[PDB]
């Protein structure tokens, strides 16, 4: 139905809860293959990195997950599909702090290091496979519920302005709690657009980009925390993609850091996180068929351009 990388999100012709069985069976044939690929990923990690405790723990979670998934019998009826949903849920929860554990595990290993680009390739490949598995899984689960304007995790009439505002309020609150104020965010462009879209990736990316913009703005206006320049977001909606530009007046990204900011762990900083925001968002966007580009005006501010392809057709 709705495609993305090579994964499919089924648009269920409901009826006699029949579509659910077709989706459960798909999910059941898909998850163990994706889990195995990531186990191969841990097996090929440099020995010294792979021997790190936390990394081993995560490696063991993936083996365990592969085993429970492999041991569940083929879904034959509603009775099965329903217990499978309990398995999927237990796994999503068990793997809740995986990105966090990976970042910690890998943080130390590269005092010890290997092939400069070797780890980035590993984290890009692991984080995005994770996203895709969670999208598949969350979508099957959601196909049970009946939420207005959704087919599973797919919103049928998503408003970019509305999802942006949701994350603006969130980020502004993290920022006010920390600095006592937060820049206001103005939104322009196609503010009335509504189209079929999956909001999950935007739910990770948008708050990461807004956190970066608000902090850089606050950190560069220490003399007047009570009066800082607005962050400005422009929405461009065309038949090919959705573009969201986030411009701040927070001083820009220094020429001396420009080439490091897209590296996992790199950071200039607790609100910010742990240097994963940008490299993760870009991996996610490219995984989905879009991109994330930065334009730095050193001494003035930064423009961040997020592009995501529309479902599998154009759109207004
Ligand atoms: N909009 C921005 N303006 C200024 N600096 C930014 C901006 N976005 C990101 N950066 C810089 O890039 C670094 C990397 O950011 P990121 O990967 O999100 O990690 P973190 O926020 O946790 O440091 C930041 O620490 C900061 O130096
Ligand atoms: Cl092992
Ligand atoms: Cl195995
Ligand atoms: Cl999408
Ligand atoms: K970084
Ligand atoms: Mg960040
Ligand atoms: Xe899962
Ligand atoms: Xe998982």
């Amino acid at each position: 139905v709705r495609l993305t990388p090579t994964m499919m999100l089924y648009s269920g012709r409901s009826q006699d809860g029949s579509h659910l069985l077709k989706s459960g069976r798909y999910l059941q044939q898909e998850l163990p293959v994706r889990i195995a690929h990531r186990i191969k990923g841990f097996r090929s990690l440099p020995f010294i990195i792979g021997c790190n405790p936390t990394i081993l723990h995560v490696h063991e979670l993936y083996i365990r997950a592969f085993q429970k998934l492999t041991d569940f019998p083929p879904i034959k009826d509603q009775a099965d599909e329903a217990q499978y949903c309990q398995l999927v849920r237990q796994l999503l929860d068990d793997h809740k702090d995986v990105v966090t554990l990976l970042a910690e595990g890998l943080r130390e290993s590269r005092k010890h290091i290997e092939d400069e680009k070797l780890v980035r390739y590993f984290l890009d490949k692991t984080l995005t496979s994770r996203l895709g598995i969670r999208m598949l899984a969350t979508h099957h689960l959601a196909l049970h519920e009946d939420k207005p304007d959704f087919v599973g995790i797919i919103c049928t009439r998503l408003s970019p302005k509305k999802i942006i505002e949701k994350w603006v309020d969130f980020a502004r609150r993290l920022c006010e709690h920390k600095y006592g104020n937060a820049p206001r965010v103005r939104i322009n462009g196609h503010v009335a657009a509504r189209f079929p879209f999956i909001p999950m990736p935007l739910d990770y990316i948008l708050p990461e980009l807004l956190k970066n913009a608000m902090r850089a703005t606050m950190e560069s206006h220490l003399d007047t925390p009570y009066n800082v320049p607005d962050v400005v977001i422009t929405i461009a909606n065309n038949d090919v993609d959705l573009i969201i530009r986030i411009s701040d007046r927070g001083g820009g990204i220094a020429h001396k850091d420009l080439d490091r900011v897209m590296d996992y762990h790199f950071t200039t900083a607790p609100m910010h996180g742990f240097g994963f925001g940008l490299p993760t968002s870009r991996a996610y966007a490219e995984y989905l068929g879009g991109s994330l580009q930065l334009q730095s005006l050193q001494g003035i501010g930064t423009d961040v351009y997020l592009r995501l392809r529309h479902i599998d057709g154009r759109e207004e």
